[PDB]
C-alpha cells in the first residue's frame, strides 16, 4: 500500500483545475461555488476570448504559464497514461485539456496572430473579490508579425501539439485540428523573433527572463512527436547548441529547473529518451546530480526535512517539477545507481508535499493531514467587502492547489492568506505535481474517493434583508432596512431587486392618508401604497439599477429608511412583516426581497 494515496491527490488536483476555469461554465460543473465570469472577454477587439484559465489567486488570463500547463499536463498523460486510468482521472484530464486548447484556437483567429493576454495585472489586483463579479474592465493584448513573441507562440504551440497525442485516438479530429493550428504558431514563432514580454504588459508578472531560444526546441521536438516529421526533430536538435551556458563555463544551465519560462531542462531529458546521444545524456545528468549528489560541491539547498528549495517564491512547484523530469529520466537511463537516485529523489519530494515533512501536514489544499485552509486565493475566499482579512477562513475549499510551501531551507510555514509567496497557488504550480502524482500512481497506485466532490452548502443567507426600527413612533412605523449580497456560491449580482413590506390596515386608517418617505434611502422613494386583499397593503421599495454585489463596503448593500406614517390609529402590532423587527440590525424573514419578480428572501402573507 502507497504511503499516501496518489490516487485521491490526482483527483483533487483535476477538481483545482476546473475551478480556475473562466467563461460560461458547463451544465455538468462540479465546482457549485463557481458560476459564469468574464463574459465579456475579448470585447474590446471583437472578438470571442472567453474561456480559459485564471493563472493564479488573480482573474488575468495570461498566456505564457497557462500554455506551460498545459503541456506539463499533457506530457505527464503521454509518459503515463495508465497512471490516469486507474485513477479514475483521464475523462478528467482530457476535460481540463481540451478546456484550454478550446481557448488557444478562439485566441488564434490567423496564423501570425495569437492572444496572450486578458486583464490588466494591476487594475485586477487592485480588487479582491469573486470571479463572478469582477466590476473592472480586462483589455486583451496579442503578438503578431507588428511586435513579436516567440516563447508564448511556440509553447502554445508545444501544447496544443503534445495534446493531439493524447486526443488523437478519441477525437482524431480535433486532434488534427490542434496539430495544424500549432504548425502555424511554430512557423509565427521562427520566422518573426522576439520576446513576448517587449510587447504585452506582462513584464511584471511572466517576464521572458531566459528568452525564446528553449521554446524553439521545446515546441519543435512536441511537434515532431505529434506529426512525426524528421525535420522537425531535425529542428529541435539544432537548436539545442544554443541554449544558455552558464556563467563563465561551456556547460549548458543545470542550476534550476523546468518551469513556465526555461524548458532547457525539459529538453536535455527528451531529447535524450528520443535519441539516446551522450551529448543530452551528459546535460540531464548534470543537472539532476546538482538536485541530488550535488555537482563540483554544488548542489541545490535543501531543509533538515527532506525539501530541496530552489527559490522562496513557489518553492514546492520546483521540487515538484523536477520530481516529475526526474521520474521520466529515471525510466530511460540505464546506469542502476543514477535510476535509482532521480527515481528515490523524486518519490521524496512529492511526498514531502503530501505531508512527509517535519510539520507532517500537508500542503494540497484539501488533502491530507493539517492541510491549508486559506490559499491566497480571491475567489475560495469569498469576501464581499473587497478585503483580504474578512472573512477570516476562505468560504470555500480549493481541493487539489498546491501552495508554495516553505520558502527557505527551515521547513517553516505558516498558513497566512497574505502570504501570496508561500501560500499562493496558481495552474503552473500542479502542472508537474500532477504529472509525478499520474507517474506514482501507476507504480505504487491507489484509490481515488467515491463520493467527490462534497457539496458546499451556503454559510447562511447569501441574498437577504436586515431591518431594525429607526425611530420609535405611534402614528407611524420608521423603518431602517438594508439589503445585503454576500453570495459565494457562487457569487451574483442583483441588479433588478425589489421588496415589499405586508401591514394590515387598521381601524380609522384611511389608505388615502397614508404616506411613505424617507431622509435617507439609496433606492427609490415610493409615493403610494398597494392593496392586495380585504386589509392587507404592501409598501414596495423599488431598487432597481443599483448594482448590489459581494466586492466592497457599499457594492454589497443598500440601505432603506423608509417611514409609512397612517396618523392617530396605526397599529404596527397586526403587520406582517413588523413580526421580529426589533431595535437591532438583524435578518428580517417577513420582508421579501425580488430579483427580477422572484422571491430569493421572505415569507409572503
Ligand atoms: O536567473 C535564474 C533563473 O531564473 C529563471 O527565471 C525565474 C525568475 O528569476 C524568478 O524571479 C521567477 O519568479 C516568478 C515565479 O516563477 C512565479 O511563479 C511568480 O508568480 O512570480 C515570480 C516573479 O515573476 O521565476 C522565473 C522562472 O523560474 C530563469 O528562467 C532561469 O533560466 C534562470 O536560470
Ligand atoms: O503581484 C504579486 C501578487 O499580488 C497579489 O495582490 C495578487 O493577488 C497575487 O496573485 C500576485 O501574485
Ligand atoms: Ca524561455
Ligand atoms: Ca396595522
Amino acid at each position: 500500500e502507497p504511503a499516501f494515496n496518489y490516487a485521491e491527490a490526482l483527483q483533487k488536483s483535476m477538481f483545482f483545475y476546473e475551478a480556475q476555469r473562466s467563461g460560461k461554465l458547463p451544465e455538468n460543473n462540479r465546482v457549485s461555488w463557481r458560476g459564469d465570469s468574464g463574459l465579456n472577454d475579448g470585447a474590446d477587439v471583437g472578438l470571442d476570448l472567453t474561456g480559459g484559465w485564471y493563472d493564479a489567486g488573480d482573474h488575468v488570463k495570461f498566456g505564457f504559464p497557462m500554455a506551460f500547463t498545459a503541456t506539463m499536463l499533457a506530457w505527464g498523460a503521454i509518459e503515463s497514461p495508465e497512471g490516469y486510468i486507474r485513477s479514475g482521472q483521464m475523462p478528467y484530464l482530457k476535460d481540463n485539456l481540451r478546456w484550454v486548447n478550446d481557448y488557444f484556437i478562439k485566441a488564434h483567429p490567423s496564423p501570425n496572430v495569437l492572444y496572450v493576454q486578458v486583464g490588466d495585472g494591476d487594475a485586477d489586483h487592485k480588487w479582491w473579490g469573486p470571479a463572478e463579479v469582477m466590476p473592472m474592465e480586462r483589455p486583451s493584448f496579442k503578438v503578431d508579425p507588428s511586435c513579436p513573441g516567440s516563447d508564448v507562440a511556440a509553447e502554445t504551440a508545444a501544447a496544443m501539439a503534445a495534446s493531439s497525442i493524447v486526443f488523437a485516438d478519441d477525437d482524431p479530429a480535433y486532434a488534427a485540428t490542434l496539430v495544424q493550428h500549432a504548425k502555424q504558431l511554430y512557423t509565427f514563432a521562427d520566422t518573426y523573433r522576439g520576446v513576448y514580454s517587449d510587447c504585452v504588459p506582462a513584464g511584471a508578472f511572466y517576464n521572458s527572463w531566459s528568452g525564446y531560444q528553449d521554446e524553439l526546441v521545446w515546441g519543435a521536438y512536441w511537434l515532431y512527436k505529434a506529426t512525426g516529421d524528421d525535420s522537425y526533430l531535425a529542428k529541435a536538435e539544432y537548436e539545442y547548441d544554443f541554449l544558455s551556458t552558464e556563467q563563465q563555463t561551456d556547460l549548458r544551465s543545470y542550476r534550476w529547473t523546468i518551469a513556465w519560462d526555461d524548458k532547457s531542462y525539459g529538453t536535455y531529458v527528451l531529447l535524450a529518451k528520443e535519441t539516446g546521444k551522450q551529448k543530452y545524456i551528459d546535460d540531464a545528468n548534470r543537472w539532476l546530480d546538482y538536485w541530488t549528489v550535488g555537482v563540483n560541491g554544488q548542489r541545490v539547498p535543501y531543509s533538515p526535512g527532506g525539501m530541496a528549495v530552489l527559490d522562496t517564491w513557489g518553492a514546492l512547484r520546483y521540487a515538484a517539477n523536477t520530481a516529475f523530469v526526474a521520474l521520466v529520466y529515471a525510466k530511460v537511463i540505464d546506469d542502476p545507481v543514477r535510476k535509482q537516485r532521480y527515481h528515490d529523489f523524486a518519490v521524496r519530494q512529492i511526498n514531502y508535499a503530501l505531508g512527509d515533512n517535519p510539520r507532517n501536514s500537508s500542503y494540497v489544499v484539501g488533502f491530507g493531514n493539517n492541510p491549508p485552509r486559506n490559499p491566497h486565493h480571491r475567489t475560495a475566499h469569498g469576501s464581499w467587502t473587497d478585503s483580504i482579512a474578512s472573512p477570516a477562513e476562505n468560504r470555500h475549499v480549493l481541493y487539489g492547489a498546491l501552495v508554495g510551501g516553505p520558502g527557505s531551507p527551515n521547513d517553516a510555514y505558516t498558513d497566512d492568506r497574505q502570504d501570496y509567496v508561500a501560500n499562493e497557488v496558481a495552474t503552473d504550480y500542479n502542472a508537474g505535481f500532477s504529472s509525478a502524482l499520474a507517474m506514482l500512481v501507476e507504480e505504487y497506485g491507489g484509490t481515488p474517493l467515491a463520493d467527490f466532490p462534497p457539496t458546499e452548502e451556503p454559510d447562511g443567507p447569501e441574498i437577504f434583508v436586515e431591518a431594525q426600527i429607526n425611530t420609535p413612533g405611534t402614528t407611524f412605523t420608521e423603518i431602517k432596512a438594508m439589503i445585503r449580497n454576500q453570495s459565494g456560491w457562487p457569487a451574483r449580482m442583483l441588479d433588478k431587486g425589489t421588496f415589499r413590506y405586508w401591514f394590515t390596515l387598521d381601524e380609522g386608517v384611511d389608505p388615502a392618508d397614508i404616506t411613505v418617505s424617507s431622509a435617507y434611502n439609496q433606492c427609490a422613494t415610493p409615493e403610494d401604497v398597494h392593496h392586495v386583499s380585504g386589509d392587507l397593503y404592501y409598501v414596495e421599495i423599488d431598487c432597481t439599477g443599483e448594482k448590489i454585489f459581494p466586492g466592497g463596503q457599499s457594492e454589497h448593500r443598500r440601505e432603506v429608511q423608509f417611514r409609512i406614517a397612517g396618523g392617530p390609529g396605526w397599529d404596527p402590532s397586526n403587520d406582517w412583516s413588523f413580526q421580529g423587527i426589533g431595535n437591532e440590525l438583524a435578518p428580517a424573514p417577513y420582508i421579501v426581497l425580488y430579483d427580477d419578480g422572484v422571491p430569493v428572501w421572505g415569507t409572503a402573507p
